[PDB]
């Protein structure tokens, strides 16, 4: 079987607009064969576990509306999802997509030598929209990019003045490349890969006591802290919100060390928290502040790491000291502009607080009234959990869900939560369609348990 | 000045244009060199300065010319000698790859990765009839260096339980600036603001195998057994370095004895630059794993790609999510990498990039006898060549006076004598020619400007 | 001069049992020469910044009785420096003397090939006078040697059960060699010297909710804890004696964590806080105990790490995995088991809980009297401290401490601290002189201090 | 038993001089039952497989002559052992003995405060002693103590510098303390206690172009060699010699690259190899040399480090940065006196080259006439090993000359290899005896074949 072949077969592919049911069981029946021989079949047996009967091998084909996915046979899904925190504005934001076409017209990626306009746009823009002193701005392709650049800013800037040690916090989630991988917390991920980078410790997220004790002991023993990393809300673990006062508090410790203070909003960032950064909320600037994600708009891989010119400085007499191939490319650039310009003209940030709002109350209520599978339910804005009882009736929420045709899913660093991370531009009566296939799920779990 | 609805409405409507007035380009020009000093780095302005000759440091970048052209915001156009570093391998907006991404953009540019997403086992399927031997199964990211870390998890998964940790690089050696993959990166500049790095790599001379079997053996008996081994077949950013005829198959097979797994880092030289699909090929070499990104995306997406056997990727399957990536492998990536593929093939750019290559080589060599006054050598191999010069600041001026004959050339990181000249596989041979025609006049621009400075 | 001259002058020196006034100044001149010229030109500033005028000169010369030290000029000191902690059953005890001339006739040093029946002997009474299940003993030369046993086997232990993490105490000491020394907490001493053995963390001393802390959040990144180590009471860190019942907690949440226990006694053990061991004032068993100092009665160098059979094992498959050449020779065991003998055939442990409290009584006291030069003084049993104002302060009690011809030193971890640690053979009558000369001390300092 | 009762058994036995047949059968099955069961029940194992019947439990009991060692039964050994470096001078060499007993009578231990006269006479005498500019002595109780010592001194000057990487050998033995540890080379040593010190790296022993390899693609990447450790022939190793100049083109090497060289003598110093310092043979100054065993005289356990001016006045600034509590005792210092005194006055590393020469030749010649068993043999002054066809007719041969009442052992890094490593004080008719029973051994082992 050729590659040209391959290739070609693809390409005839890529070309169709719509399916029809052979073409459609042959599609399945192709994709499924090659995950299991190609790409991994483990993510099938996974699928299993969060789906029933032939549901697991459902294959994504295209957007339907702004919130809406829709499958090789016709079956649309609200999105409950958002990608992972990726889908801020909708899928096939009209103003996104129009902006990457515009650009993809003129030039998709820059030669990396003459100035790049649109990296100098964005970087103004991005000057403009985050808090204070941030100025500079380092782009990338995602956000364990993002953070690898953090990381290595605040190594720069440390390291001549004595200071190589990291503090982050259990439960984080700061992506999977290695020296991302020395914050991220989830043992799981990490034991197999060690030895990571040294010096790279954890205290509770939460507990400003435990920080402290860790950034004067390290003190003490000459092995003081570089930088802290953190979450303003953690993701992957689970939608856990801090004490408040608690980013403010982190941000004088830091001070009060000499400690840097990364904040990574790669999933808390572009509006969907209720604000457009979360440290918005208690109005705290980090030294250097991680973005991803939804930074593309749905339509773009980008990550941005902006600092303040105190510390992006080290990068300034040798520009070449960090650098990135298709790092700030135009269309990446195209779509983080759109993105910025839709969140703020629609005012997205204001509605994903009153959107938010509403949903949790909902699923507050279902919490209440379904504490037989239901331990709580948290969120902040447009970004929310239901944590449930075990392991396996989360699963079996999600699985509910699914045929009720609602895409929801799991937790990275938390097995018994499932989160809910809608586009921020779900319409009204999307969310009362939610909280109703909510409740019709928990009422189907409900009778499952009385079933068995 | 203005709030950041404006700035990205004043960018948004930038974007819209096609072309631009007298005042409104000077405008943008002010603007680019203004924000990229306050906002971007500074420094990047000063670097730009030092390799052209008055305001030319300040070209702005606006759009694609032709396949091989780019032009400024003054419409002056370049002939590309650049390439992106090694993107722009199947040229500049071609036709094949716009149409498949503008397709793909109008069903799903992004996936929610929780659905079977159906490019992503398209790109795998052709990927594995793509590479040779047992490469079998790939994973999606979104660059060089995470390709690398991708490289360096998988073996490092696969050899912890079997008890070896060690990671065996060679200087020179450029693999990418994350943390993970700038451990086996190997210029000292790099690497040194930001130790420690990771734990247990180490390097050996390039292209040699007699120091690279000393090394294995001793990490042996002192039971800090190698886990793996990761070069460039011809090292890049290090200036062009070919290996000796046979090195890489004994690289291979030493590989094999001491059960150390090979990563082959093709990020440059893969998709066609060389003169074979891979530079691999060249000896038959087949890899444990193999890494590529830069000219995969065909010069409109990023993406990279790292492929393994069945027997190393193994590790990932009983939990998937012990790798991962959010934008990897999304489909407007996939339809790129897929329509590259199908490009390189249907119009045999590989085989044009050794023709092309030799050309163009012999080209230099022959100016090299001509100026041994400022060339020490030029070298390489198809489409991935370097000249060096007898100094950084002769350097430096070649690509000025090439820049000022509009021909776009630029260095390589790990070299500062060298000038990279890495056109696309696409450059016509009125064009081939005209490169050679630019830099022999830049060449003799350059003896005078010495001569007078002595 | 050649080495043959100086070897034969030395030797000449040495069969001296006293000496001329001219002799004695040829000799405390040759003696500050060589400090200056082939030791450590330091040491002499150190003991002048201790000294007043030529006091920094004095230079050892024989033991007095049992508590005393003569210098060279016939002077002679009443010892509350105690070595350190080494001189236990005072200078020259006449049982440990006897024991070491006894064996100096048969065989000093072993082959290390046939079997030593004194290693036999005095691992079989360690095994008798340890608590609980402690039963192997290895045997070396020095308390950082002991220590750095006790880190191998908790490692050799606990690698194959995938943990490589440990945690140890700020203002902990616990030797200077490198392994010894990365779990040792004085920044002064690791930072030169760093990077020191990776995975090694620590928390404060004495608090046992920020121990639990730590072990948890490594359980969390799979950085999981192999062994705590600790001292029962911080010696170098300034007498720091931890909350009742600490001990018992930490060796609860090491049960807890399956960590393994490493108790460092190397200064507190052998009766000097009133019990032969001061894990025994909580009866707290350890998984390892390490020994040293007052081993080897003030008459030779010898270090011991004691283990359970369940952690011991490690080393019986391969006996030549941690190995060591002097160590567990006839003359150190000889004394070792003397000075157990002396100690419990003289009920010395005990003693050392009376004197330290009349002592610390006189002190206590005198810190009422002087909270004008005065910190605190606390003890347990014979390890006792007085806390100054200042480092000067200090500096200055030990200059007139010595004035009045009585032995101490400070504390390596607190400048602020002065050290009170006699043989615990020391006379009620010397205890009241002891008292006498710290009171006349701070008169005088006190005085001086308000001529400024 | 209680400990009381334990130490005082024990010594009843120091004082009594002779063991009738009885006393001896219950003292022996003691030593056995209680290595056993206190000790290490390994020890038993290793000590049969080079023995035959009832002599695994040889018990030892005092020296015999200066050449000899008696067991609990009454059986004098010739000891071609040495203690594996030891006993340069012989077991109770009457002038190291007499020096020890002098001391003890006046001072066994020092308080560390005071000057000791004794610790500024040996640095003194070392410095006369040593090559160069090796001026600055620091005392400590053994060969890996003297070798951390090492290592501290050129990461306080290398730090400084930018330098951390070591470079040490394969083959290398350099002790057994963690910081030693990662120097010393054998995989069986290492593996479990790893991770060690960060930034260790091997090139094979006597390649000096694979050494400028290594130094050289350090500095390329930006981690520069601190310092380069080697043994100047190499002896757990297997008694391996370096090529002629290889010594000198290490210095060399280390000063081109502005590296330390650091030389560990704790097995070839004090006359061992036929020279005071093997060093000597090709007149190479190291930066810091490393000495222990044989420096005690046979009787005491002492190490010593001694530097450059230049390196270890890293220490002078703060006298307290690198220390130990029993390092240079005037018991260890008396003794070391006594051996310098000794190896100078009865010309001694002559005798060892004399001795070393007959003893190697008759061993070559045996090698010539037993090819089935004997690979070859090596040697340099009395430091000689016998390398055979596989470990079980190594092991055979040793357990052969015990039978013979020849005392020899293997080598740490080496099964093959049986070492050879007798007092410089050896008699010429006991070289001679050696050679008839290393023949008369072969024989039999060549007949044991034979039968099988
Ligand atoms: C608690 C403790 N641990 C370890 C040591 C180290 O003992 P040494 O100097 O004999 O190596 C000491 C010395 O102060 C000590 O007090
Ligand atoms: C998603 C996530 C990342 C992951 O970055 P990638 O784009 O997947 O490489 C990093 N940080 C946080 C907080 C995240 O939620
Ligand atoms: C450019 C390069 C990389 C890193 O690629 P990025 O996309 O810039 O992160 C890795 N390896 C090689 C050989 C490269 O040339
Ligand atoms: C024996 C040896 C050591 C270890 O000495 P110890 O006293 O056992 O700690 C160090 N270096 C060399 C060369 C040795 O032979």
């Amino acid at each position: 079987a050729s590659a040209l072949a391959c290739s070609a077969h693809a390409l005839n592919l890529i070309e169709k607009r719509t399916l029809d049911h052979e073409e459609m069981k042959a599609l399945n029946r192709e994709v499924i064969e090659y995950f299991k021989e190609h790409v991994n079949p483990g993510f099938l047996e996974y699928r299993k576990s969060v789906t029933a009967g032939g549901d697991y091998g459902a294959v994504e084909w295209q957007a339907g509306s702004l919130n809406t996915l829709v499958d090789t046979q016709g079956q649309e899904f609200i999105d409950c999802l958002g990608g992972f925190g990726i889908f801020n504005v909708g899928h096939r934001n009209p103003v996104v997509v129009s902006a990457v076409q515009n650009q993809l017209a003129k030039q998709p990626l820059h030669s990396q030598e003459l100035l790049d306009p649109l990296r100098a746009m964005l970087a103004k823009t991005l000057a403009a929209l985050t808090p204070g002193k941030l100025k500079y701005s380092f782009f990338c392709n995602s956000g364990t990019e993002s953070v690898e650049a953090a990381l290595k800013l605040a190594k720069a800037y440390q390291s001549p003045r004595g200071k190589f040690t990291f503090i982050a916090t259990s439960g984080a989630f700061h992506g999977k490349s290695l020296g991302a991988l020395s914050a991220t917390a989830k043992s799981t991920f990490r034991k197999p890969f060690m030895p990571l980078l040294p010096g790279f410790r954890h205290v509770p997220f939460g507990n400003i006591e435990a920080m402290r004790t860790a950034l004067n002991e390290c003190k003490k023993t000459g092995d003081d802290v570089a930088a802290v990393i953190l979450e303003p809300i953690q993701g992957e673990g689970g939608v856990i919100l801090p004490p408040p006062g608690y980013l403010t508090a982190v941000r004088k410790l830091c001070d009060e060390f000499g400690a840097l203070m990364i904040l990574d909003e790669v999933q808390t960032g572009m509006g969907r928290t209720g604000k457009m950064f979360a440290c918005e909320h208690e109005n705290v600037q980090p030294d250097i502040l991680c973005l991803a994600k939804a930074l593309g708009g749905g339509v773009m891989p980008i990550g941005a790491t902006i600092a303040t010119e105190e510390v992006f400085s080290v990068l300034f007499d040798n520009p070449f000291l960090h650098t990135t191939t298709f790092g700030g490319n135009p269309l990446a650039c195209a779509a983080a502009l759109a993105t910025i310009n839709v969140l703020l003209e629609q005012n997205l940030p204001a509605q994903a607080e009153q959107k938010g709002d509403m949903l949790l109350d909902g699923f507050r209520q279902l919490a209440r009234e379904y504490p037989d599978l239901v331990q709580e339910a948290r969120g902040k804005g447009m970004l929310m959990a239901i944590e449930f009882v075990d392991n396996e009736i989360g699963y079996n929420f999600a699985s509910e869900m699914f045929r009720q045709r609602v895409l929801v899913a799991g937790t990275l660093n938390n097995a018994k939560t499932i989160r809910i991370e809608p586009p921020l531009t779900l319409t009204i009566e999307q969310c009362e369609l939610v909280i109703k296939a909510a409740r019709k799920a928990l009422a189907a779990m409900r009778v499952s348990v009385e079933e068995a």
